[PDB]
C-alpha cells in the first residue's frame, strides 16, 4: 500500500551507523557515531559497551529524524536488523544490565597466553584439533579464548560467574539485549560460529567443547537463525523509541562479513564476496554442507533465513595488507599524492616487467600462513619505476585473492560461478581488472556499496515481508541499483607467467627471526 | 722565476674536459664539452670519435684563452697529459686518418656472442683462461672483443685490415693520433692493459693472444710508460695549436681510474682509493709484483712514471649501480627531489630498523659476480619509510665495497693502510662514515676533487721537469691541497650485524634468466 523502510545497525570497530533502506534496497538517511578505543596496554583493544549501545541509539534517532524531514512518505521503519563487528566479547550482569568489563576487541592480543596453552595442553601441540568442530584454529580472536581471559583476570566477572549471574555475547547479542530493554539473549548462527563454542554440524553449543574450556553453558544465549523475529526495541535511550513511535520489531542479525555476503548475494554455492578494505576479506557460498580446509581457511555459517531454514556455509579467507599497502606507498614512500594517481600510475605501464612487490608487510596469511614474511620487491631494473611498483603491488593483492579462491575450490569441490565486489579498494577499476582476468571470472560492482548494512537490513525485511524471496531481492537489486560487471580481459600466457613469477617470489619473502 | 702551466685532457664516457694546472698542482682554467650517446640497440653505446677529438681541442682552446686573460704573461704551457675513458676502442683509417666507424664504448655489450665464441671454443669454457697473461676474465668489457667485432661487422673495417692502412686505438691513441697530425701511434701501459692483448707483467703485446682472438699485430700501436714523450700537438683543428702558442709535447698518458690512483699519490703498496661516480671503481696499489685475484677482481698496471721506470701494479673492482642508485630513488622513484634529501633523509633514522636494499639493478659483478642479481628489498614492514630504504641503499653501497676490499686483501697479501675517496658520492658524509666504520680505516676526501686529471698533469709534468719526484709531487700537495679525514666509528658488533643481514639478503637477490 504505502512505502516500506528497514533500518540497519551496522556496528563496526571504530564507528556505529544506523541506515534506512527504503523497500528498493536504496540508503535514504544515515547517521554514524564513532566510539573509543581504550588500548591499556601494546596490542590490546577494548570497547565500552555502554557507549556502544549509546551510539546504535543516537544513529537511530538521528537518522530517523532527517529522514522524516527529507521524505514526507516515511511513516515507521518496518524491521531493524543488526550487522556486527565479530568476536568482540561483552560480559554483563543479568540483574545490573550493565557490563562488567570492557569488551575486548576481535584483534585483542591479550589471549595469547591462554592460546598457547590451549594448543599446547588441549590439543596436543595441534592448534587445528577441534577444528572439524567448529570450523577454525585456536587463535586469538575468538570469543571463547576472551571469555576464558576475562573469567581469569576481571574479578568483577569471577564473582558474576559464582552467583550465576554473568551473561557473555558477541555484540549482536548485547545489542539485541539493550535494544529490547534486556528481555532477548540471542545471538544470531554466524556469530556463534565465531565464538569457537558451537558445532558447525549442528549449529548448536558443543558441550564438549565448552567442559574443555570451562566456560559454563549458562552464560551463553541462544542461538538463532539471521532472519526472524528477535525481539521489539523497547527501550528509550537517546530518544530512539520516540523516533520510531511506532512498535519496532528486530528481526536481522548477521556478522558484518556474513552480512556483505548476504548483501551481495551471494545466496548459491559458488558465489563468492571479497571486500577490498585495509586488508581483504573473502567470504564463499559452499552450499547447506560445511566444507573444511586443507589450506588452513576458515569454514563457517554464511547465513540462515528462518528459524531452522536452509542453512549455507561459507570458506573464508583473508589478507592483511591492501588498502594499508596502497597508504604505505603514499605516505611512507611518497610514490604518489592524490588518490587517483595510484590508478593513473599503475595504468601507465604495460606491465610489471619481471618485478614482484609481495607486500606481506605483517607475514602472509590465507593459504600460505606464515609469520616470518616481510614486504618484499624483487626483479628491480634501473628501468623500473614507482609505476612498476605501484602496478606490482596491485597484482600482489589480486595474486593473493586468486591463491584463496583456488584453494577454497578444492577444499568445497566448487568453482567460482562469480565475485562481487565492495570496500574502498573496489573504486580501484584496474585492479578490478587484473581480478577478473586471474579468476577468469566476472567481477561485479555494486554502485549501491553499503553491502555490510544491505545484509541485515534483507534479512529483516525478509522476515518481516518487505521482500518475500531471494529470488526478489535479487530481482529488486537488479532493477534499482546499477552494478558494473568487470569481465576478464588479459592472455592465458600473461596470466600463468604472471603466477609464475608470484610463485617463486614467494621463496624470498622469509625474513624475521 | 715564472709560474709553469700543465694541461689534463681529460676524456670521460659522457663529456670532455681540459684543465690547466699551476705547478702547486691548482687547476687554473677548465673548459667542459659533451659528447653524443648513440645507443642504436638496446644495450649498445657508441661514440663518435670525430666529436671527442673536436671536444677536446675545444676545450684546450677556450681554457687557454680563460687563463690568459686571467694570466696576461702566460705564454706556453709546458707540457700535455691525456687522461680517458678505457676499453673504449676506436678504428681508423692510417690514410683518410678518419674513423671508420663509431667507437664501441667499455660498457657496450654487442660484443656479447664474440665474448661466449671466446671463453668457448679458446678458454676451454674458462673465461679465466688468459688471466695470468692479462690480468683479466673474458668480458663484454675489453678493447679486443671490441676490435674483433668491428673485423667480423663493419665492411669498412675488414677492408682496411686487407689493404694494410688499419689502426685500432683505445682512446689515449686516438687522441694522441690526431692530436699529432697522424704521427703518433702509442698508448701507455694502463690502457693497454684493458685491450686483453697486452702481457700484465712483460707490459709487451702477447703474440699469442692477438694470433689466438685473431687480430693483427700490424693494426696495434706502441706500448710505453704513462710520463715520457709521445708527441707534440701539431693540430689545427679548433685552433689549438694557434692557441697552445708554442710547440708542446704531450708527454703524460693514463687511463682514467688510474689517474685517479696517482693523482690521489697512492704511490705505496696498500694505498688505495675508490671513485663513487655512477659506479664505483677501486683500486689498490698492490707494489712492484702483480698480484692476480681469486675473487674475479682484475689485476691491472697502476702506473710507471719512465721508460723503464719501476711498474707498480694494481687490483681492480667496481660495482655497477652507486650514483646511479641514489639517482634512480629520485628520479624513478621519487623517493626525494633535491640531492641533500637524500644524506638528510638517511640521517633521520637510527638505522634500515631491519630492511636490506641489494641494489643490484644490472646484477653483482665484484667477488661475486651474478648477472641473475636484481635490485632487491627484503624485510619491509607497515613503519619502513623511504628514509629507511635510502640509507639501506647507503649501506649497501658500502657493504659492497667491504666485500671488495675484504678479497682484495687476501689476494694481495697487504693491508688497506687508508681509502682516498673521490666522486661525487663522495660529497655523502653518512656514506663515508659508514664505509669508514665498515672498513675500519681512514677514508681521505680531498677538497682539490680534480684527481683524475690531476693524474695526467702529474705524469706530464714529471716528464718534463715542473716536478722532479714523488716526494716533491706528494709535499706540494700536502702543502697546497688539504683532506677532510673521516675516522671508523662502529661496533665489531653493529658490523658483524650488518654484514650478516646483508649476506642473508643476498641469497634472494638471483631473479633473470
Amino acid at each position: 500500500f504505502t512505502m516500506k523502510y528497514v533500518g540497519s545497525i551496522d556496528q563496526g570497530t571504530t564507528s556505529t551507523r544506523f541506515i534506512i533502506f527504503d523497500e528498493r534496497q536504496r540508503p535514504v538517511s544515515v547517521h554514524q557515531v564513532p566510539h573509543t578505543q581504550h588500548t591499556p596496554h601494546p596490542g590490546w583493544l577494548e570497547h565500552d559497551p555502554m557507549e556502544i549501545f549509546r551510539s546504535a541509539c543516537k544513529c537511530m534517532s538521528v537518522a530517523i529524524a532527517k529522514l522524516r524531514q527529507k521524505d514526507a512518505s516515511f511513516r515507521k521503519i518496518e524491521a531493524i536488523g543488526i550487522t556486527n563487528q565479530r568476536e568482540t566479547t561483552v560480559a554483563w550482569d543479568r540483574v545490573t544490565k550493565e557490563p562488567l568489563c570492557y569488551a575486548p576487541v576481535w584483534n585483542d592480543l591479550r589471549t595469547y597466553d591462554i592460546t598457547k596453552k590451549v594448543t599446547a595442553e588441549l590439543g596436543g601441540g595441534d592448534s587445528m584439533f577441534a577444528s572439524k568442530i567448529t570450523g577454525l584454529p585456536v587463535s586469538t580472536y575468538f570469543a571463547a579464548f576472551k571469555m576464558r581471559w576475562m573469567l581469569e583476570n576481571v574479578p568483577a566477572v569471577a564473582d558474576a560467574c559464582r552467583r550465576g549471574t554473568l551473561c557473555f555475547g558477541t555484540i549482536d547479542t548485547w545489542l539485541m539485549y539493550k535494544l529490547s530493554g534486556g528481555k532477548a539473549f540471542v545471538t544470531d548462527v554466524t556469530n556463534a560460529s565465531r565464538t569457537f563454542l558451537m558445532d558447525l554440524r549442528t549449529r548448536k553449543w558443543s558441550p564438549e567443547l565448552c567442559e574443555k574450556l570451562k566456560i559454563p553453558m549458562e552464560t551463553l544465549p541462544e542461538i538463532r537463525s539471521n532472519s526472524e523475529l528477535f525481539g521489539y526495541v523497547e527501550t528509550d535511550e537517546c530518544g530512539v523509541a520516540a523516533a520510531l513511535n511506532e512498535r519496532t520489531p528486530i528481526m536481522g542479525s548477521i556478522g558484518d562479513q556474513q552480512s556483505a555476503l548476504f548483501g551481495n548475494m551471494c545466496f548459491e554455492k559458488g558465489e563468492a564476496k571479497n571486500t577490498y578494505g585495509t586488508g581483504c576479506f573473502l567470504l564463499m557460498n559452499v552450499g547447506e554442507e560445511a566444507r573444511f580446509s586443507k589450506h588452513g581457511l576458515l569454514s563457517t555459517v554464511g547465513f540462515q533465513v528462518g528459524r531452522d531454514g536452509p542453512c549455507y556455509y561459507a570458506l573464508e579467507g583473508a589478507i592483511a595488507c591492501a588498502g594499508a599497502t596502497v597508504e604505505w606507498m603514499r605516505r611512507n614512500m611518497n610514490l604518489f599524492s592524490h588518490i587517483t594517481e595510484c590508478e593513473k600510475l599503475a595504468r601507465s605501464v604495460p606491465g610489471t616487467q619481471g618485478i614482484v612487490f609481495v607486500p606481506a608487510f605483517s607475514g602472509l596469511l590465507a593459504p600460505y600462513w606464515d609469520p616470518s614474511a616481510r614486504g618484499t620487491i624483487v626483479g628491480m631494473t634501473l628501468k623500473t619505476t614507482r609505476a612498476h611498483v605501484i602496478r606490482a603491488a596491485l597484482q600482489a593483492i589480486a595474486l593473493q585473492l586468486n591463491d584463496v579462491v583456488g584453494s577454497m575450490k578444492r577444499d568445497a569441490g566448487l568453482n567460482l560461478s562469480s565475485l562481487r565486489v565492495d570496500g574502498g579498494l573496489s573504486k580501484n577499476g584496474l585492479l578490478m581488472e587484473i581480478q577478473a582476468s586471474l579468476l577468469g571470472v566476472d567481477i561485479l560492482v555494486p554502485s549501491m556499496h553499503e553491502t555490510t548494512a544491505l545484509g541485515a537490513a534483507l534479512c529483516a525485511g525478509l522476515a518481516a515481508g518487505v521482500w518475500t524471496s531471494l529470488e526478489e531481492v535479487k530481482a529488486v537489486s537488479r532493477r534499482e541499483n546499477s552494478w558494473k560487471t568487470v569481465s576478464p580481459s588479459g592472455s592465458a600466457m600473461e596470466r600463468e607467467a604472471m603466477i609464475a613469477e608470484w610463485r617463486e617470489a614467494l621463496k624470498r619473502t622469509k625474513w624475521a627471526k
